[PDB]
This record gives C-alpha cells, structure tokens and sequence, in this order.
C-alpha cells in the first residue's frame, strides 16, 4: 500500500519525509512518471514503477488483479532495516521487496534539492527509457 511504502522510507531514512522529500521529486518520484531521470534518485524512482510493473505480470497478481498502490502487505522496522514478513502471499511480498528496493535505493542516491517539483511538462514529456 501506498501509505506502507512511505512507512518504509522513514524506516530506512529516518532523517526525511517522505512525502514532502521523496515525492514531487526529478520526473518519476511520486504518482507516476515520464521522460528521462534527471538523477540517480529518480532512476531509483523509476525502477520503483517497473517494479510495479513487473508485479502485475507475476501469476499471483494477474489472478487477483491487484493494485500495487492499494494491496496492502505485512513488515517491520528494526533499526533502519526493513523486513517484509514471509507470511505476505507471493503478490504482496513482491510488492513489499519492490517498496523496499526503492527505500534502500533512496537512502543511498544524494539528494539534490533544485530537482524538487520540476514542471513535468517542460522536462519530463516523452516516454520512460525502461519499461
Ligand atoms: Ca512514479
Ligand atoms: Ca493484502
Ligand atoms: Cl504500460
């Protein structure tokens, strides 16, 4: 679920935001995204949606049509280390690693602030490089 992804931002970042950071962020960080990353964490961001995408061709997923933004799924913090409880169906543990992929993958990228809120219209229009 949407609200568990950012849960796992804070998790590995307890230092940020995660909606006001990580969303609104280069072209793919938030809802979504086009054209080409400005940085590598909007590639992680990007990742982050083919990763969704991946999800919704996995079996498990295809029969229950769920929606990787909704489908909600069981971890646990623990000192910066995320852990996606193995009792999550194969669907929802797909899920769990995808937003703990991306968690990690933020934590690692710099931060740049002048990518904050770019205007997707005159920096992002085009189609994604992968997926
Ligand atoms: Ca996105
Ligand atoms: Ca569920
Ligand atoms: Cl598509």
């Amino acid at each position: 679920a949407l609200w568990q992804f950012r849960s796992l931002i804070k998790c590995a970042i307890p230092g940020s935001h995660p909606l006001l950071d990580f969303n609104n962020y280069g072209c793919y960080c938030g809802l979504g995204g086009s054209g080409t990353p400005v940085d590598e964490l909007d590639r992680c961001c990007e990742t982050h949606d083919c990763c969704y995408r991946d999800a919704k061709n996995l079996d498990s997923c295809k029969f229950l049509v769920d929606n990787p933004y909704t489908e909600s799924y069981s971890y646990s913090c623990s000192n910066t280390e995320i852990t996606c409880n193995s009792k999550n169906n194969a669907c929802e543990a797909f899920i769990c690693n995808c937003d703990r992929n991306a968690a990690i993958c933020f934590s690692k990228a710099p931060y740049n602030k002048e990518h904050k809120n770019l205007d997707t219209k005159k920096y992002c229009k085009g189609e994604s490089d992968k997926c």
